[PDB]
């Protein structure tokens, strides 16, 4: 390929990681007071298709976050992507599979690469810009892959995959070349998330399991983090040292600089779960949160205050608006947007001062 031994590949990973470890260290801009909302568009989507948000270092040394929804009809995949209010686009690309079968996971890679996982651990890579098939790949593992991601800056010849028992490997985009860095039982994972510097990978499941693996030192024991509680997402915050565990009604934030288990601040209870269909999401800085109440059709904004170490509601943000069960948030410099989702459709809401 280009890397002939795992030893050569590991040193490419560490080196490329060192190239970027000191970049992307500036803060995203502070959120203004938000007072107006605009319903931008209502669309249907296929919720069973998991889509991992794509992160890109920007010229201002913080990261942009692209969120993606997929609607799969009749041998086409309709995508809606945005990193803020002014970058909404809808792209249609062909579904390479027979019969209109749905991917289980869709993720992006650099150079307009689109990664499509189909059950049985079969991966197709498309160029979303030219509509060509670049790769048809099979991963030999008896366990279902539950995570697939390609970093936009670090080690950009490979993307990462992980199965639901902790096998972790890297796969070259162009060559038939791959390396396993962790091998498979105790666990049963549903999802994953990759740290900014692409050396730490968290694997987790809804029932409390949270294991962080070190991708650059093969088969070193994963560290297990103590969560009581139903996990719904784990995020590595953009500052590089918070690991945020979004649960159903609690937020747990671990401090990666200290002993495994040490919190960055006291665990936070979402108010007011009733108890109940309130939903929420935290942005990738880990400092800004938006919550939705189906009861009052209102959005509430919370801000984390590192002086007091707790979340407090911003009372100057009365945002009132159809019953959503999940949501995601984006906030590039074109404006903050909330993506409100039912189990089969979604509404995008622009938020402005």
């Amino acid at each position: 390929a280009v890397a002939i031994t795992r030893e050569e590949f590991l040193q490419g990973l560490l080196q490329s990681s060192r190239d970027f470890v000191a970049r992307g260290k500036l803060k995203a801009p502070k959120w203004p007071i938000l007072k107006n909302l605009e319903l931008l568009q209502a669309q249907n989507y296929s919720r069973n298709i998991k889509t991992f948000p794509y992160k890109e270092l920007n010229k201002s040394m913080y990261y942009d976050k692209w969120v993606c929804m997929c609607r799969c009809e009749d041998g086409a995949l309709h995508f809606t992507q945005l990193k803020d209010s002014k970058t909404i686009t809808t792209i249609t690309t062909p579904n390479p599979r027979t019969g209109g079968e749905h991917p289980a996971i869709i993720s992006r890679g650099p150079c307009n690469r689109l990664l499509l996982l189909y059950p049985g651990n079969q991966i197709t890579i498309l160029d979303s810009k030219t509509n060509k098939v670049l790769r048809e790949i099979e991963v030999d593992s008896a366990n279902e892959i539950i995570y697939m991601y390609g970093h936009n800056e670090v080690n950009t010849e490979y993307f990462i995959w992980a199965d639901n028992r902790g096998t972790i490997g890297f796969q070259s985009y162009e060559d038939d070349s791959q390396y396993i860095v962790h091998s498979a039982s105790d666990v049963e994972y549903s999802s994953g998330v990759l740290h900014k510097d692409s050396l730490l990978l968290a694997l987790y499941s809804p029932d409390g399991i949270l294991d962080v693996y070190n991708l650059s030192s093969p088969d070193q024991a994963s560290s297990r983090f103590p969560v009581d509680a139903k996990i719904k997402e784990v995020k590595f915050a953009d500052n590089g040292y918070w690991m945020v565990v979004e649960c159903d009604q609690t937020v747990v934030c671990f401090d990666l600089r200290k002993d495994v288990g040490t919190l960055a601040y006291p665990t936070y209870t979402i108010p007011e779960f009733k108890t109940g269909t309130v939903t929420y999401d935290i942005d990738d800085s880990g400092k800004n949160m938006i919550a939705y109440s189906n009861e009052s059709n209102s959005l509430t904004i919370y801000k984390f205050d590192k002086k007091t170490k707790n979340w407090t509601k911003d009372e100057e943000s009365a945002l009132c608006l159809a019953d959503f069960t999940d949501m995601d948030v984006v906030c590039g410099d074109g404006g903050i947007a909330a993506i409100l989702k039912t189990n089969d459709s979604f509404n995008i809401v622009a938020l402005t001062p």
